[PDB]
């Protein structure tokens, strides 16, 4: 297994339509729609891309996937009932900016009743409260946790964790920015480059990303300073924008 | 401006206050309460958060309370026994990161040996599950990463390479942890513990040195090291019998 290998878009689409034929052969009238998502769905796949497809099923409670390799390429096909997919499309978790670009990258190749259009409309019409709640949760569940981890590093080590943690913090900052601006990053590789181009960044986030994007992560004192500055920028930014969590109670239940 | 420095004794006070609140609020529906994580192992440092698990009798109970006081952070998970036992016996790609919870339990209340039963379940998972998880990890994560850094080599962007290299090193540490059936103690010790194990795939220790030192700016050296680690994976998995099925063009 020396793959993945170089492939053309033409070769990838040939594979997509073979999979389409197998899906229709196997599930027949239970198939509501089939779409390609990811880079191939946007027709911006590069030489080494994977193949990602989604199938809307009529079967109640259908929720399964097939993910496999031939050693030279890899495919993931998800199968969901319409109800399960629409619910997923309207839930906003802390990694919504990483997961839900699926619904903005759909290339329908089969659709028996506007089903993929419905999916897109549901994904693009999520209410503002869900993004507000997800941002407040991200601050508590991830950012506050990371601050404790790098502050522990400052006092007791290990600095060998600091480069990885710094990457994690920059990624969480990109989720914060993506939820706030309601943007779904196009690829894994474009998360940080797209995050730092957005407007109204928390102070210190740009600088933190500069270390991560340059790969210059060996100066622990500079990183800890940049992390603290970003944590300060977070505090100012969330109160400016009203992402306020009541922290007054020792036990809030 | 938190989290702040706290002592182990201050954290244990908080834990017992939460225990009292849980028993007042839920009463006889509480089967057991435990602390896990660094505090459960009694190795918490100055800034650690507090993590607790409850076993509930209510069928389908599955919720959590996670909050900060501005100064410290707590997460309390509430699960039925059946939901928790099921979770404790499922082996995903990140089992070495997640299931140390079950080897870190400090019991503080237990009406019927429930925490011990959860621990026994977690420690007795079938070997085949780890095999399946490793084969899944190779396909679903490592093969994906290889395509991503090979795309970087030919079309950029190299600004993704340090973050991607960190991801690959972490995925290699999951592979090692699944193989040796070990749950890393903390986020921070994953890579130092992974590279101390025996039977490392070739190229893995070298790759991790870039990640641990933070020397992630030489893109050609990183790409060469990823390729060597990817080669090392192929020899290693074949040697240990983690054979990925590549025979089907469409496997359904
Ligand atoms: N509690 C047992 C089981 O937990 C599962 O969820 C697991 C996982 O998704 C979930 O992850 C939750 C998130 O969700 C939530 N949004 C933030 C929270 N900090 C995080 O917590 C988890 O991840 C952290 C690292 N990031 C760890 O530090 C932490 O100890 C761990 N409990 O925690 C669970 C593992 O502890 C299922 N809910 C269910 O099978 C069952 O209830
Ligand atoms: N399909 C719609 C919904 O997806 C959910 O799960 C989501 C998520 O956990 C799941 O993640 C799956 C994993 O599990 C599986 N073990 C490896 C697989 N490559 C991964 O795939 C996901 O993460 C990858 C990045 N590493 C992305 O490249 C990929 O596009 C994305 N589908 O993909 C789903 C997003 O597509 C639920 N299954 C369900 O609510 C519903 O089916
Ligand atoms: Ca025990
Ligand atoms: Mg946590
Ligand atoms: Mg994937």
């Amino acid at each position: 297994m020396n793959g993945p290998i170089i492939m053309t878009r033409e070769e990838r689409m040939k594979i997509v339509h073979e999979i389409k034929e197998r899906i229709l052969d196997k599930y027949g009238d239970d198939v509501k729609a089939i779409g390609v998502y990811g880079s191939l769905g946007r027709q911006t796949d590069g030489p080494y891309s994977d193949i990602e497809m989604m199938c809307v099923m009529s079967t109640e409670e259908a929720e399964f996937s097939h993910e496999w390799t031939t050693g030279e390429w890899k495919v993931e096909v998800n199968f969901d009932s319409e109800e399960i997919l629409l619910d997923y499309a309207s839930q906003v978790e802390s990694d919504w900016p990483l997961t839900h670009g699926q619904f903005f990258s759909i290339l329908p190749i089969y659709d028996s009743g506007g089903y993929l259009e419905k999916v897109y409309q549901t994904a693009k019409s999520v209410e503002a409260q869900k993004f507000h709640d997800a941002i407040c949760a991200l601050i508590v569940e991830e950012l506050f946790e990371y601050a404790g981890k790098w502050r522990n590093i400052r006092v007791q080590g290990p600095t060998t964790f600091l480069p990885s943690l710094t990457v994690q913090v920059a990624m969480a900052g990109a989720m914060l920015i993506g939820l706030h601006h309601r943007i779904c990053y196009t690829t894994s590789a474009s998360v940080l480059t797209e995050a730092v181009k957005q407007s109204d960044l928390p102070s210190g986030y740009d600088h933190l990303c500069q270390f991560v994007m340059s790969g210059q992560l060996s100066d622990s004192e500079k990183l800890l300073e940049s992390l603290e500055n970003f944590w300060n920028g977070i505090q100012e930014w969330t109160e400016r924008h009203g992402y306020i969590v009541d922290v007054s109670k020792r036990i809030p239940f």
